């Protein structure tokens, strides 16, 4: 039985070892988070309009003002040859056919290269930076090879205590590449080439980055940045403020602070203090989850374990899948509470619980 | 043990096919909304007025401006012949002896002619147009038949996506008929009776029917008409802009939405900003249920679910069963909360929990 | 082990024939009200007033300003020969020795004037009305043989559905009687004493007891009259205004309407508006339960169920035990919030959650 | 696996006799008040401040104007020998490896000498008066010995009913020590020297005293003088009129009434109304807890029973573990919310929920 992301989920806990199924699904500490992620879509139930012709409906819908399919994404996922061979590829294919962007991560197993000369789709690039120098390195290797837009993970300045992981002792599995990474020299003396090699053997990232660095990646990208992991109205103003193009609204899926708030607490402060676009993630697993964020303003709302399942159970298949289940499952639910174009979406089709 | 409508559903469960039984008490995907039905009836507790005189009490009451025995109706439901051989005929006969209306569904196993035939009570029509000709046809075959009150369900301009059915395969019974679409020609060819052919050839309905179609229908039908499946005071009072003598509010049950907000939300302010009759449906299963939606202004509450586990576990008797037991419930609840006359219930016998 | 209400009840449930228990245990069809009763106390919790002497303590109080030896009472409870031999002695005795009112039910196995005669405590009469002449003819009897305040139960106008009764087809024991309406003559023949005859010959009270019937016991009874079953400050006002000395606030322990709402949520309310003695019932178990009351204003508790629990497991000893535990329980609090004189107790001590 | 506070819990039920365990983790009556001190930090979420450079973060802060090395201190437990032997020097010693104070017991297993004779570090006095004379001399002695702060418990006028305690007819383990009141004389005879025997040889204390007797202790000690156990802004206000020179907020740990609020419950009205220092206790397990209470003003976090599974499992070492998972707990949940020095924290990183 194959209806839903629930039941792929289900699959794929039965394909992956535990541990890897553990290094998926696993939140931080208590994952009150993860929890938390899921409820708070109860906060909202739907008010259909009726007798609306719904008998042609749009899912198409314009992000960051370039059109695509619909208003989704599959968002940036280290590792994700753990979970299915070429995994990274599998995905940007998947996301290719149903007409949506793919995300690379910085933590790929599949080169900004590579990924570029195998895909024609709409590529985007999720950047950490552990390394300045190094960062700009992959920001231009990117620039240089296609990708369309850059986003700049924030919340990872240290790494998230997942107890799952340590309890199973997780290592990065062995047959598996942190590409990216690749080939940057050694054998070089001095500050840095030292202080550099310094910063890539170590697993955390540069927890200096402030304000200022994000003034320097907007002058190193010309196309469009967003910032990821942002949690608050105000951090999302001050981004389009320092030259930001939009936001995500995220919380890393409960996988790095249990206690934050779920993005969705400050969507609709985030869209009506910014006036930019605003995406979202974190929790989202049936159509109606989605479409509450976007009757609330999202932009678009960025997939993260949800086509993973797939990816896990089903591998690239299993991904276009998940991604048919979901468009059906929005187009279906536009059509139940009379909205027939997605862009019409407002806050007038919930209630507040 | 047979002492309220649970008992009637776990006998139901017993004797019914398991595929059969998921068909009828499933709900849309995650069945939060069915839950939620269930659940809001919590939210209201009641404040009995002590040392009143309810020695002598009544539950008769006027429904659109006619008098039936007590404020409860037994709603559309499709397929009955599936739990309970002429069930359509068994929830007719068994509603007439209570003194109460019945409704028939488009999806009735028996036709519109037949029961009219056979049962003497107070027979309403319930219309889901798939083609505008042939809901014209069935329309005025109700109107000349007696059919005193037409309804028309909004609700599911889509099918709902009911995991159960999906999981179990669910087919259409073979010994049951879909008997009001009964001999509709073919032969013909050309546009219609070809365009008639393929819509009656779809299990969807005409999702393009709006507020003009509304109007298209009002005309057609001169008597009582009510419009189903409503979730808002605006979209109510619009109905009796249209020309609606009166609404039904109502999620189908659960079995359409799952995050769809109870009817009873909208209850209170439906009757008020209307000023017309607001009937209502969707989780009724007590009768502290029935006598709260009472109180908040409803005009009559429909049942689904709750006769109908009368009628799969007992047939006509266990519905005459299931009524007699909801009748002497709202008697023994009227009672106890000092309310002798059923059409006294106001919102003063209630406290918002 | 026996330290608490509750270790009562499990040894209650171990000794009793199970539908005894069912019988004394059970509630109105769902028992979400038995469950509200118990939940509904944790809607305070308490603010303790520190460093105050409370190395003197007094649980003395006026009731109806009579002193008592805390503010408790036995409640009046039916069939308690069932739960227990001379089950009403029992319970009498223990409320004398423990020096607080015993109040005897209508429905008791012992008589108004047997008890009277083998017991010099405070008795207190509960009247149920039946037959207004039976009525006149218990009240009168309870008024030469020394009872000191009367009590009108009204809200039994219909019987409680109670469906562990039906399951277990529960039959009033034979060993046991209905004392009060021993020897009242037949043979007579002529409306009443026919009228009076049909009546008794029925399980159910007169429905028709309004506010003039309540005149006429008024003037009936010279001295405390008080009104229980109560569940809103306005009907509490109107018996005041209509000549009683106080009320009590009760859902008759959610054996009449599982919907009910508790009487802790109009107690605040009912002290205000009335400004006369309001005693409650309905819940009550803990020593922190019933200082909450006191706190919002109640002028006593009525223990239902809980002495109950002394008496069905270890007969008068077992009453003894719970009355000893509850008062060592209501002092410890008493104590720990800092308020050493139970009558200084106010909302000041509680916190609304 | 010990990579959190619970999991310190689990090795320490796995290692002491059940009566000690339930002696531990036990708390008052239904247990009601533990379960409400863990559940009321999920009434906060985090709001993190992203793009912040949190590469250097603080934990030092100054409590009562002294420096230490983060803000936790190792709370007043009696009777930790019984869970590791000289529980009392291993917590006082892994407090001080930490570079917090350790506050000792009045009823702890070792003396006030002996601990400031083997341990250098912060040392704290709880106090607990009984009897005045014995209390003074107690007081004097923590003042000779080096004690630089006295902390004066309120909340244990009476014991709290433990049940757990009653079932297992709890004894305070033979080998077991109440050093504190070690060689008191005897043997004279008078007034006190027999009002003071009297008062020793009874397992309660001075429940008299007050406001009045805090102006006697206030004069007696001339460090820093604190008083633990308070529930409200108002009494918090009233210890600072009278000298003192902070409180800690706290319930006791749910030990001994099981309805009282939990002192987060009055946090923010503390610190504001007193403008003194406010610590507080009761409920905290995970670092988010700590970092919650310190967010909205606490001056620093006593740890009770966190700290205690550590010692329970694994003696000093233990507790030396506990204090360094929680520390960079802290650290971490610092670096995640944006808040890289401690100091900084205020209400802008919380949401309410
Ligand atoms: C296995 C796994 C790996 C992840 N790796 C990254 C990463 O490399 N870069 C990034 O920006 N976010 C990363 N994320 C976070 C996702 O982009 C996204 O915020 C999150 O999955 C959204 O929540 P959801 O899983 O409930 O959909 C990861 C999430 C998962 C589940
Ligand atoms: C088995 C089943 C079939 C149904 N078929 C129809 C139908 O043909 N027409 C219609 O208007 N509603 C239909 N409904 C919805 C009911 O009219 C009603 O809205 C719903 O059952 C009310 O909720 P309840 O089941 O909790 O009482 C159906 C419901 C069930 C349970
Ligand atoms: C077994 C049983 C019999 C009762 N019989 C009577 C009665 O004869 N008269 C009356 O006024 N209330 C009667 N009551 C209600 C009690 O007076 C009281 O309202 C109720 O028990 C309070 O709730 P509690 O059981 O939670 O304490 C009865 C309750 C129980 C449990
Ligand atoms: C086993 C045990 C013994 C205690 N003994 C004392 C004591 O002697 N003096 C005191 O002031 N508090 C005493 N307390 C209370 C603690 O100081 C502190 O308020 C409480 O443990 C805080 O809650 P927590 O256990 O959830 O951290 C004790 C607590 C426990 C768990």
């Amino acid at each position: 039985n194959l209806f839903n992301v629930e039941d792929y989920r289900k699959l794929a806990q039965k394909r992956l070892p535990k541990m890897v199924y553990d290094y998926l699904e696993g939140g931080a500490e208590d994952e009150y988070g993860v929890k938390h992620n899921r409820d708070v879509f109860q906060q909202w139930r739907f008010k259909p309009k009726r007798l609306v012709d719904v008998s042609r409906r749009s899912l198409q819908a314009e992000v960051l003002g370039k059109r695509q399919s619909m208003p989704l994404l599959i968002g940036p996922t280290g590792l994700n040859g753990a979970l299915w061979p070429k995994g990274d590829l599998a995905l940007a294919r998947a996301a290719t056919k149903a007409g949506i962007p793919f995300v690379l991560s910085t933590a790929s197993n599949m080169s900004i290269e590579d990924l570029a000369r195998q895909c024609d789709g709409d590529l985007w690039f999720q950047l950490y930076v552990i390394h300045r120098e190094i960062a700009q390195g992959m920001v231009l290797k990117a620039l240089h090879t296609g990708y369309t837009t850059l986003v700049l993970t924030t919340d990872v300045a240290v790494n998230g205590y997942r107890e799952r992981d340590l309890h199973n002792r997780f290592k990065i599995p062995p047959f598996l590449t942190l590409k990216n990474f690749e080939g940057i020299d050694l054998g070089k003396m001095d500050k840095a080439n030292l202080e550099m090699q310094a910063a890539l053997m170590s697993r955390q990232m540069d927890a200096s980055f402030n304000w200022e660095a994000l003034r320097w990646l907007r002058d190193l990208w010309p196309h469009k940045l967003l910032v990821k992991g942002l949690l608050s109205a105000e951090d999302a103003d001050r981004c389009i403020a320092e030259g930001a193009d939009g936001v995500i609204l995220s919380n890393h899926g409960g996988r790095q602070l249990d206690c934050a708030i779920s993005p969705m607490e400050v969507l609709a402060q985030s869209v009506a203090k910014t006036g930019k676009p605003v995406l979202i993630d974190s929790g989202f697993r049936r159509g109606s989850d989605i479409v509450k964020a976007l009757a609330l303003g999202a932009e678009a709302v960025l997939l993260g374990r949800a086509t993973l399942y797939g990816l896990a159970a089903r591998g690239e298949t299993g991904v276009d899948e998940v991604l048919t289940l979901l468009k059906a499952d929005i187009d279906r639910t536009l059509a139940q509470i009379g909205c027939p174009d997605i862009t019409s979406l407002s806050p007038d089709y919930l209630q507040n619980e």
